[PDB]
């Protein structure tokens, strides 16, 4: 692979790992607020096959932050503000130069777990196809 491909694969892995960390940290037998967190409704991408589709993740990060404020502080090195800001920086760069592309959402909302599963899968998939 090229150097550009490799650094994109690296940004995507860093994105992956932070999304993974959030999901593991909230979705476990020990989190007494998981039930409450699952009541929130995340918008989902209609299609997520290309880096520009990360726009759909970006637009949900404020919501993600709000839900993460219910999590166990002890499960995260960073405060949710700082973790989400890091994800935001990576997403902004990975999605590419913003055209007239606002992203297209599915009608069905999803729990935080479904939402994070979608984006982790998306990231794993794109790494594999670069």
């Amino acid at each position: 692979t090229s150097s550009s491909t490799k650094k994109t694969q690296l940004q995507l892995e860093h994105l992956l790992l932070d999304l993974q960390m959030i999901l593991n940290g909230i979705n476990n037998y020990k989190n007494p607020k998981l039930t409450r967190m699952l009541t929130f409704k995340f918008y989902m991408p209609k299609k997520a096959t290309e880096l520009k589709h990360l726009q759909c993740l970006e637009e949900e990060l404020k919501k993600l932050e709000e839900v993460l404020n219910l999590a166990q502080s002890k499960n995260f090195h960073l405060r949710p503000r700082d973790l989400i800001s890091n994800i935001n920086v990576i997403v902004l760069e990975l999605k590419g130069s913003e055209t007239t592309f606002m992203c297209e959402y599915a009608d069905e909302t999803a729990t935080i777990v479904e939402f994070l599963n979608r984006w982790i899968t998306f990231s794993q998939s794109i790494i594999s196809t670069l």
